[PDB]
């Protein structure tokens, strides 16, 4: 299925069976834990946890399976052998349209230790954009097969129009056989399942008008043929529009990542959607931000692309370029109106960006555009707490110049004295020490 192109630790369970059994494991969580699928499939995942296992942590995931909702946490797990391993664990319900719970999707992120700070930042994004992709191929497959449903029975209309020697009825429904399954191609490159039920359903009304004209046809109702027929072909219009339009959100951002100017241009010419997204949010001037694309980053704000345009895990592209180091581009989207404070789902500002990635120009032009100096993450970590923590003694001096709070505590009572001690970062804390 799409599920089986996903190549990340994940699992499926169906709440709606006893205790909430394993239904899907992809072959890397059955590789990560050394049991087979036979092992697996109707079984609770908690057979994972073990002696070291922190209890309190499981009955936080308890307490989030209970109340439908997501959750993220760290704890550990054990393999078949008894191999001890870290799991970097989210859980997120899969809902119907109607908002009912169906599925739960789990996603696993081995290591050796529990996380902090950036790198507990890095594993969250990623296994929760893993479980959004699976969200995604889940519905994509539902919403392909229910396509490929109306697909079928176009061609059965085109059928029944040709015995009736109606080859303008056959000709409208095998183009509207083509449109669907261009709608099937564009939303899986895309990742857009909503695409393919609207066109589907929009297949399904032109295929009853066909029959209509076909009924029509048969009474020898010249008007109620016509009317009908009119109406079949301004559906396919709307499904070729629509199409149409994905189209050219895949191109413009096949563009801005591939940093085409003159192609960035043409489609956005064409009436490409500057705001366009991918299933996870990602527009084209994130990829034209984070690829150092200045030139497409001017043509993308002109054209009317939100500079503060937040992915799904409420990132922007002024975290892209900040983590990136292209100064140039930093400056470009704050001169066009970038929010200087924009904090992605786990609280990073793009100033904590900078720090971590050690870009000391990028933390200077982020202060100097008005960046809170002690804004803190889900950790109560500050912009100083990294700088101290990764050794970068100039970010710090330049945090201090900027108001940097020398006193902040984060989660764990720390300052950024704190860490700089222990982590050896003696210079630093003898600085932090003077600005006491
Ligand atoms: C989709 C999904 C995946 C899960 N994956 C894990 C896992 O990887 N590791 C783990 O220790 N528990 C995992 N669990 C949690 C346990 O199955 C169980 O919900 C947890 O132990 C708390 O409930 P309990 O107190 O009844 O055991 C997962 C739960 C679901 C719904
Ligand atoms: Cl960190
Ligand atoms: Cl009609
Ligand atoms: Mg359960």
């Amino acid at each position: 299925t799409t599920l089986e192109r996903i190549e990340k630790n994940f699992v499926i369970t169906d709440p709606r069976l006893p205790d909430n059994p394993i239904i899907f494991a992809s072959d890397s969580f059955l590789q990560l834990t050394e049991y087979s699928r036979e092992e697996i499939l109707g079984r609770n995942a908690r057979f994972l946890q073990g002696p070291e296992t922190d209890r309190a942590t499981v009955r936080k995931i308890r307490d989030a399976i209970d109340n439908q909702t997501e959750v993220t946490v760290q704890l550990i797990n054990y393999t078949k052998s008894g191999k001890k391993f870290w799991n970097v664990f989210h859980l997120q319900p899969m809902r119907d349209y109607k908002g009912d719970v169906q599925y739960f999707i789990g996603v696993q992120l081995d290591g050796t230790e529990r996380l902090h700070g950036a790198a507990e930042r890095e594993a969250v994004m990623l296994i929760k954009k893993t479980a959004a992709q699976i969200d995604a191929a889940a519905k994509l497959a539902a919403a392909i097969q229910q396509a490929k449903e109306v697909a079928k029975e176009v061609e059965k209309v085109a059928q029944r129009a040709e015995e009736e020697g109606n080859p303008d009825l056959r000709d409208s429904a095998k183009e509207l056989r083509r449109a669907v399954e261009e709608a099937i191609e564009i939303a899986k490159k895309i990742g857009n399942p909503e695409l393919v039920e609207r066109v589907a359903r929009l297949a399904k009304k032109a295929a009853e008008l066909i029959k209509r004209a076909i009924r029509a046809e048969k009474e020898g109702n010249r008007d109620e043929r016509r009317e009908a027929l009119e109406r079949v072909r301004e559906v396919i219009e709307r499904i070729e529009e629509d199409v149409r339009k994905a189209m050219l959100i895949a191109k413009l951002l096949e563009a801005a990542k591939k940093g085409q100017i003159e192609e960035v241009r043409r489609l956005l010419e064409l009436g490409a959607d500057a705001n366009g997204a991918d299933g996870g949010g990602t527009t084209p001037l994130h990829l034209a931000a984070t690829s150092g694309q200045l030139t497409i980053v001017e043509i993308l704000l002109r054209q009317g692309a939100d500079v503060n345009a937040a992915d799904n895990t409420g990132t922007t592209p002024l975290h892209l370029a900040a983590y990136s180091g292209h100064l140039e581009i930093v400056e470009v989207l704050l001169k066009h109106g970038a929010d200087v404070d924009a904090s992605d789902v786990f609280g990073y500002t793009p100033l904590h960006l900078a720090a971590y990635w050690g870009h000391l120009e990028i933390v200077e032009v982020l202060l100097k555009n008005g960046a809170d100096v002690n804004a803190m993450d889900s950790d109560g970590m500050t912009p100083l707490h990294l700088a101290a923590k990764w050794g970068y003694l100039e970010i710090v001096e330049v945090l201090l110049k900027h108001g940097a709070d020398v006193n902040a505590q984060d989660k764990f009572g720390k300052t950024p004295f704190d860490l700089a001690i222990d982590n050896g970062n003696e210079d630093i804390a003898e600085v932090l020490q003077k600005a006491a």
